[PDB]
């Protein structure tokens, strides 16, 4: 079944890196995001702040990132572990 | 900016129709995902529940739906009033 998000939006915060058991590392973050959803009838001004993660390289990547940059994300929606969690698969500097 | 999501999901219930203060209608609803994804670096499962609603002529289209109905959902996200609410801009049955 699709789950896929992709969003455009800027890192606002990151925490430190931590690690499963399994040694795989994740950088837990928030993003924010502010735009126009063009898909609502009447277009309408949207924004929203939501947590994310990367995992494995992902977290690497993420670790050596500015807060203040906006990052063009996809990924899909899981369970933090109730709440959700934006897990980026990928990842482009917007600019 | 993007902000686009794309979820194939299981109907689970859904709110009396009501009516902003301009007329539109709208649905509120709860999805349940269930899946795995690939994106991640080892293959997981993936099972969540989310909040979704539909405004306007998808309003109508998920008042007819009946619970336990897969959908293939798209649609943006935005603050409930926080909380995130999955608004649907388009819908097909999965099946």
């Amino acid at each position: 079944a699709i789950n896929r998000l992709q969003l455009v939006a800027t890192l606002v915060e990151r925490e430190v890196m931590r690690y499963t058991p399994a040694g795989v590392p994740i950088v837990n973050c928030l993003l924010s995001y502010s735009g126009q959803a063009m898909e609502a009838q009447t277009a309408r001004q949207v924004e929203f702040s939501i947590e994310a993660l990367g995992a494995g390289k992902m977290a690497s990547v993420l670790d050596r990132i500015a807060p203040g940059t906006v990052l063009d994300c996809v990924g899909f929606l899981a369970r933090k572990h109730k709440a959700l969690v934006f897990h980026i698969s990928g990842l482009e500097h917007h600019h």
